[PDB]
RNA sequence: UAAUACAGGGUUGAACUGUGGGUUAGUUUCAAUGCCCAAGGCAGAGCACUGGAUUGGAUACCCAGGGAACUGUGCUCCCAUUAAUAAGAAUCA
């Protein structure tokens, strides 16, 4: 019972790898062959100052 | 800050890579104006200076003219010296 238990398990195993590996796949040929998208938002001169913690201590 | 030429950086994705970093002097690339030097040299405007006024009075503010300074792989970093109150990690959806 126990070899059985782990020849099902490994069956399952190899199953699960291969449909993860077939999605990452295709996930990522996708990205791929998508086009560069230009992030056509707003900028960042609020951001490029910083509030830190100020005196010492910081 | 149109096009073009030569170079970055940023953003997005795929691949690669596999603690390969954070900070930094016996370090040095860059860096407003002025000054020194060199260039040019009269588009504009404009220190000193001249003369036309106001003022007891003005060496100023106002007006007219003006040969100092206004474009540099040079000399070069003084400063109320440049995106801030140094840089990095953690805490947040």
């Amino acid at each position: 019972l126990c070899e059985l238990e782990q020849k099902k398990r490994t069956e399952r195993a190899i199953q699960h790898s291969q449909d993860l590996w077939k999605k990452r796949t295709a996930a990522k040929d996708a990205h791929s062959e998508k086009t560069p998208e230009l992030y056509d938002g707003p900028f960042w001169l609020k951001f490029w100052r910083r509030k830190k913690r100020p005196g010492a201590r910081g």
